[PDB]
RNA sequence: UCAGGACAU
RNA sequence: UCAGGACAU
């Protein structure tokens, strides 16, 4: 686990092919971005309990 | 690339073994989390350039 | 901004 | 907002 501050505007990191973009706020809502290859899977925490469940490709 | 809006105590997912916590915000800071293995690299986009200098993991 | 592989900025 | 593998919340 990790925790750690950034503002709109500024970038975090993950492995060697993933990189975050605060893009801004809006109220309580906050926009975010995320780039990574297609060789790896990225969801809201809703979406990914439907594929945790036994995948990462429908029917 | 992907965006999302979503906002504080939201959660957001990568690969198979990563996940993402928005913790709050602070005018425009932004406290966030993040979960993931040690067999991976997490850091914010400062201390990124110290490890894409010739590296992955520190000593 | 109700969910996408797009900064719609 | 100070930099860590910790929600210090």
């Amino acid at each position: 686990m990790l925790i750690l501050t950034r503002k709109v505007g500024e970038s975090i990191n993950i492995g060697d092919d993933i990189t975050i973009t605060i893009l801004g706020v809006s109220g309580q809502q906050v926009r975010i971005g995320i780039n990574a290859p297609k060789d790896v899977a990225v969801h809201r925490e809703e979406i990914y309990q439907r594929i945790q469940a036994g995948l990462t490709a429908p029917d």
